[PDB]
Order: structure tokens, then sequence, then C-alpha cells
DNA sequence: CGTACGTGCGTTTAAGCGGTGCTAGAGCTGTCTACGACCAATTGAGCGGCCTCGGCACCGGGATTGTGAAAAAAAAAAGCTGCA
């Protein structure tokens, strides 16, 4: 083998794999299509986010909570989209906090 | 070529103005603490490296689909005959 480790280059293309296996088990991705899965789940990452941001410091707030994400994703998502990634982000949080 | 629009009348209507009267609720001050930054030790999830092996890229060949020309079936539209 050859010396010095390639620098570490983050992805999140092991949970896209794991969702992938839930949703359909039979079902595997290409090369790019997990480049596109991750330049997606960046970009709602980053858009949620900002008006996380901007929701937060309009309202003179320091910290953003899972209030703020709500907000935004309501902002953000389509209708049937919104809902159902409330209902996930809610049921999440519940689940979360009830195992402390 | 047909009539949907633009024009210019009168007729009707409620937007706007100025004023008064109430109070929801915006928006502030002060007190308290639960909840997040911070740190340090811990230590597994996730990384890069690497090796298999089965899905996909590709090929050839036959089966199917689809277009288009020119040749039938049929419809149609005029000219010809008789016609109560
Ligand atoms: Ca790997």
């Amino acid at each position: 083998g050859k010396k010095r480790k390639r620098s570490r280059k983050e992805s999140y293309s092991i949970y896209v794999y794991k969702v992938l296996k839930q949703v359909h088990p039979d079902t595997g991705i290409s090369s790019k299509a997990m480049g596109i899965m991750n330049s997606f789940v960046n970009d709602i990452f980053e858009r949620i986010a900002g008006e996380a941001s901007r929701l937060a410091h309009y309202n003179k707030r320091s910290t953003i909570t899972s209030r703020e994400i709500q907000t935004a994703v309501r902002l953000l998502l389509p209708g049937e989209l919104a809902k159902h990634a409330v209902s996930e982000g809610t049921k999440a949080v519940t689940k979360y906090t009830s195992a402390k």
C-alpha cells in the first residue's frame, strides 16, 4: 500500500444508503446520483438553517430552537412536504426528549 | 368580414375625509432559572483504503412500429336522361 492518508471529505452517503434500504431494500444507487443526493441535502440544510438564522435575528433572539426550524420549514417546503416534514421533526423531537 | 372593444355621455354609489370613542394587544421593565456554551476525558461512528463479482454498457440479430408512396374502395359532385 501507499503512504499519506487522503484528507477527510465529509458526505451524507452512508445515511442516504440507510434511508435507501428502508424505502427500497432491493435498490442501489450510482456514483453521480449520490453526488446529487449530497448536493440536495446540503442545499436544503443551507436553506432551512439560513431562514431559521433570519427568524431568530428578526425576533432579536440568539438561539435557534426546534421552533425556528419548524417555521423555516413551513416557509420553504410546499404544502404536503411541509406537513410530513413537520410531523417527522415533531416525532423526532418528542421521541428524543422522552429518551432524554 | 364581424363585433369586441374604446368613447362619452348620464346615473348611481361608496371611497375618502375628518372626527370621536374603546381597548386589544404591542411592547416594555425587572426577576429567575432552566438550558445551552464550555471544558476535558472517553471511545465508537465514520473515514480511506482495497478487493470481490454482479449489474450495466455494449453488441448482433431478429421482431415490431411507423412513415410514406401509389394504388383501391367509396363518396361525392357534377352533367345527362327522362319526368308527373
Ligand atoms: Ca468506502
